[PDB]
């Protein structure tokens, strides 16, 4: 999408994985989808360093809407859970230096069953702009035809443009195409700032593995489509939640950097461990994800329950991720000729290698003919940065 | 097995899951299966509080053997990796106040391909006794018949008895029977101090779930046979390794206590987090696992992606574990009438309830009329101890 937005992958927070569609504010008040949840989350995004790290978009997902539109056919926030309204929430968010994302559906209803935007694309776009929305995640439930799907996605893209407000446009279009036909990613990129490709993430290592395995299996088809203005979206970061070991969290952070993924945390910033926070706020890894060249990485090698991924960065640098997929035993040794990394460019004539994950260690100068040896924890990843150099 | 041993579930350390069959001491000297590894673990078991917490048996698994037996037909430790011999290793372990466990196989070869004990049962038992071995894990690979399997396990039990030395006897007999016929756990308990029922654990939440689901699936068959002298073995604790989140480690510790499981850590005591250490050394949870009554717990309820397990303890007390198996979202609320717990006696007329995991907190007194509500983390467990007021 050529709207001047998402020149690097969007960074923020999105409620869906951690909070889902909890409407029971009487018995689960700290988990329910309410304006107080988002206000507190914005406060912590400021005070706990998240905005400084680059997480800027505070995003509402499904289940914010009143069950029906108003008399003038406009969407309404829930009067009990969002009594002060989206525009006041947006003013509060903007006053913290943050941006506000919201959710709508291309079809007749949201996936949870709330008012869809079909037949109201222009109304809803102008409504969001009037409220001060800075991002829209557009879901694809309740759409009777792929023709209506594509028409609605393109139509909403155009309507958002017509508002004249800069609104990041996040689409689930490809994922809702897959059962019927393969997506044309050139068209999707024409209309969307990023697009969900695969099934919803959940709080499990199984989910991480399946997202990685489908990305790598399909990388011929999606890697080159991504770039400044339009990104592949492998779904939310779930670091800080319950189902990932420390090494599996390292793997998700490292590989979302490799994949040039949007970094949308879905966690509770009121209850997050220091380790998870330091991982999510890791400035070197964020800098890899946010690299200005904006070329998505890929799986370079796979075998013996190992994976090697790499990502080209600005200035002849490369990021290299080694994953140990053996889920038994201890750290396993992996050796590779540095000439095989970075298309043979990264270390020609030499490279300086810095390990960033799981811990930051300068490894030293590696000549083009040398070999790199590492040990990788079960289900963990070693993330390296290679900097091309003529020095020793 | 009525040998005076394992009157509570055996506690110790066993190398297999974390260190496996690593024979490459040239390139991996700190990870290879060698006497140095076991010496370091014994040192840390003393110095880092493991022995004081109850972890007593330092156990060698497969891949300690030389490729062939000795002149008189007796097993030998690998001369390069165990140069000083098992007896001196056992001496060192005993001098730390610890006990030494070793590994052998009922068939013609061990699972990794080293000498089996078929045809050498009495020789091998007497050799282990001479070495000062205190526990034998007896594997089931390379056995060509169910009758040879049963006969071998029973024979090795008898041979160990005949040596005169108290030796904990850990059996994989049921696991190797199960695909072909249902085990008779009365006989197994007669011959074994504990027995592996299900497939090898690995460093994953998936294997924890599989072990729990197969235990509850089989609980009418295995729960009542367990007791002092004879335990179900759901395999090693993997707390402190790489694949389990904090809440999944809590679930393993809590449910291994509920199940009156042997607690054999398989981790690197040289490199273990303070949190994993405090969980593994948790005195209240170990006390539940080690409860003298020795009645294995069971799954009480299952539904709505929740599980409730409970275990009767000495002196009118009960342990209760609640598992949230929903792997998405946040802590989920679960409510149960306390009159439904402990077969209706735990809280009649009332009980004091103490949460032990994931954090310890006294909850207060609950009357027979009361309902207990808790929020349980995805893949985590809330573990409670109930004390009857009487
Ligand atoms: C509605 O849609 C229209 C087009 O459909 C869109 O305008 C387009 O996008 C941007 C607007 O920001 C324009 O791109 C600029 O073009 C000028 C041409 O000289 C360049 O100088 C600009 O370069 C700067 O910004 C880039 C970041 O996008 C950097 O890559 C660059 O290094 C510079 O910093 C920039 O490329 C584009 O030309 C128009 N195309 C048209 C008008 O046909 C408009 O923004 C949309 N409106 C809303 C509200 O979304
Ligand atoms: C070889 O097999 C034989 C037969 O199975 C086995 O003999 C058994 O030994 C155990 C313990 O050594 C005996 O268990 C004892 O039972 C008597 C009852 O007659 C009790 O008095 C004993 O009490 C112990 O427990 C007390 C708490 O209750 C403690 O204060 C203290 O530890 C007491 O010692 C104990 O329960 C069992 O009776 C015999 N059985 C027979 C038939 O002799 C022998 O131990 C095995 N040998 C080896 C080397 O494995
Ligand atoms: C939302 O529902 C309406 C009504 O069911 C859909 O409109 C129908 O569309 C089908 C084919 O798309 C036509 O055969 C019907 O004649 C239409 N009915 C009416 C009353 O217009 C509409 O397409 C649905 N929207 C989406 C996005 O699926
Ligand atoms: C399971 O094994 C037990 C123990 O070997 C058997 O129980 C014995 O049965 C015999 C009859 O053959 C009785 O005389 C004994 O008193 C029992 N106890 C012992 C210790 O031997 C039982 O029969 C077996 N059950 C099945 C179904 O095979
Ligand atoms: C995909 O869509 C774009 C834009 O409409 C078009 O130029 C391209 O030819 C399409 N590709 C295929 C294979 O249909
Ligand atoms: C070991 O091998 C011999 C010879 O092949 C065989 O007769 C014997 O039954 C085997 N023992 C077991 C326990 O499989
Ligand atoms: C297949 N994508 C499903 C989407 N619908 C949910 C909202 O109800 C979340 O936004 C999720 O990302
Ligand atoms: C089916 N159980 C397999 C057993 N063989 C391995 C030794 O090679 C471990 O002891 C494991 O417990």
């Amino acid at each position: 999408l050529d709207n001047g937005l998402a020149r690097t992958p969007t960074m923020g927070w999105l409620h869906w994985e951690r909070f889902m569609c909890n409407l029971d504010c009487q018995e689960e008040p700290d988990s329910c989808i309410s304006e107080k949840l988002f206000m507190e989350m914005a406060e912590l995004m400021v005070s706990e360093g998240w905005k400084d790290a680059g997480y800027e978009y505070l995003c509402i997902d499904d289940c914010w809407m009143a069950p029906q539109r108003d008399s003038e056919g406009r969407l309404q926030a829930d009067p009990q859970r969002f009594p002060h309204g989206i525009r006041q929430l947006a003013n509060y968010v903007h006053s913290k230096g943050l941006k506000l994302g919201i959710y709508a559906d291309v079809g007749n209803k949201t996936c949870a069953g709330f008012p869809g935007s079909f037949g109201y694309y222009d109304i809803d776009a102008q409504t969001f702009a009037d409220w001060g929305v800075d991002l829209l995640k557009f879901d694809g439930c309740y759409c009777d035809s792929l023709e209506n799907l594509a028409d609605g996605y393109k139509h909403m893209s155009l309507a958002l443009n017509r508002t004249g407000r800069s609104i990041v446009y996040s689409c689930e279009w490809p994922l809702y195409m897959w059962p019927f036909q393969k997506p044309n990613y050139t068209e999707i990129r024409q209309y969307c700032n990023h697009w969900r490709n695969f099934a919803d993430i959940d709080d499990s290592w199984k989910s991480i593995k399946s997202i990685l395995d489908w990305t790598s299996f399909n990388q011929e088809r999606i890697v080159d489509v991504a770039g400044p203005g339009g990104w592949n979206d492998p779904d939310m970061l779930v670091i800080g939640n319950f189902g990932l070991s420390w090494n599996q969290q390292v793997t998700q952070m490292a590989l979302w950097a490799i994949m040039a993924a949007p970094l949308f945390m879905s966690n509770d910033l009121r209850h997050i461990s220091p380790q998870a926070k330091a991982l999510l706020q890791d400035k070197d890894v964020i800098a890899i994800n946010q690299d200005p060249l904006g070329k998505q990485g890929y799986q370079l090698r796979q075998g013996d329950n190992f994976e090697v991924w790499e990502r080209p960065l600005s200035g002849l640098a490369w990021a290299v991720a080694m994953i140990n997929r053996q889920e038994i035993g201890g750290p396993r040794s992996y050796t590779i000729a540095v000439a095989s990394l970075g298309k043979g460019v990264a270390c020609n004539p030499a490279c300086f290698i810095t390990q960033l994950l799981p811990v930051k260690r300068k490894l030293g100068f590696y000549e083009w003919t040398s070999r790199l040896r590492s040990h990788i924890n079960p289900t963990g990843t070693v993330l390296l940065q290679l900097e091309n150099t003529m020095q020793m």
